[PDB]
DNA sequence: ACGCTAGGGATAACCGGGTAATAC
DNA sequence: GTATTACCCGGTTATCCCTAGCGT
């Protein structure tokens, strides 16, 4: 076999590195199902090969959660993330963090899901065959937040930002995330734009499910 | 009198393209 | 000189959080 130390410095093209990769064939359950929530989520996959092969982007303001995902699919990727800091046009410096994966025939197994011609859409009945506990964890990680931000607080009402979807698209998500996981959700509308609307009723239930793959660092989301 | 929204803001994300390093 | 491609860019805004002030 070979190491994924032996690679981590090596050009693009290296002729160990593309030996390396053939090594791996595919995806194991839990980068598949997490996969799932983070393209939902904050994730982005893509072609260059015209559907050939696919990898995945990522960014993120906290470096610990960049760091989980680096680890989970640890085989995938070569460097440690990257840190940014960029001016905007206000003149105000940003810090980021990025890393990514490189190109492999596995994660066609993930974009052919959703990416269909460049464009990315969401399948009529996604959550209900795919999505499960640890994906929807994920998902909360990268879309998830309150409805109620007001210091001292009796609603425990979770919200998903889903506003880059259509109204159609997130409204088949409910329908799956109401029957699958028996979740009092709705769609509501902020900035004209579709989010997901979790009941306080279903915190508990909602909670119990995202409960073994949530991290210290992002505990803060939750009410 | 104050809980709870809808409205809003400066990001914190998401998109593709460019490049610099190997293979032949 | 052309193919390959992980890392690194810039464009750009829909995000997640914040809160005015509405509604009872
Ligand atoms: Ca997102
Ligand atoms: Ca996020
Ligand atoms: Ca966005």
């Amino acid at each position: 076999n070979i190491k994924k130390n032996q690679v981590m410095n090596l050009g693009p093209n290296s002729k160990l590195l593309k030996e390396y990769k053939s090594q791996l064939i595919e995806l194991n359950i839990e980068q598949f199902e997490a996969g799932i929530g983070l393209i939902l989520g904050d994730a982005y996959i893509r072609s260059r090969d015209e559907g050939k092969t696919y990898c995945m982007q990522f960014e993120w303001k906290n470096k610990a959660y960049m760091d989980h995902v680096c680890l989970l699919y640890d085989q995938w990727v070569l460097s440690p993330p990257h840190k940014r800091e960029r001016v905007n046009h206000l003149g105000n410096l940003v810090i980021t963090w990025t890393a990514q994966t490189f190109k492999h025939q596995a994660f066609n197994k993930l974009a052919n899901l959703f990416i269909v011609n460049n464009k990315k859409t969401i399948p009529n009945n996604l959550v209900e065959n795919y999505l499960t506990p640890m994906s929807l964890a994920y998902w909360f990680m990268d879309d998830g937040g309150k409805w109620d931000y007001n210091k001292n607080s009796t609603n425990k009402s979770i919200v998903l930002n889903t506003q880059s979807f259509t109204f159609e698209e997130v409204e088949y998500l409910v329908k799956g995330l109401r029957n699958k996981f028996q979740l009092n959700c709705y769609v509501k509308i902020n900035k004209n734009k579709p989010i997901i609307y979790i009941d306080s009723m279903s915190y508990l239930i909602f909670y119990n499910l995202i409960k073994p793959y949530l991290i210290p660092q992002m505990m803060y989301k939750l009410p």
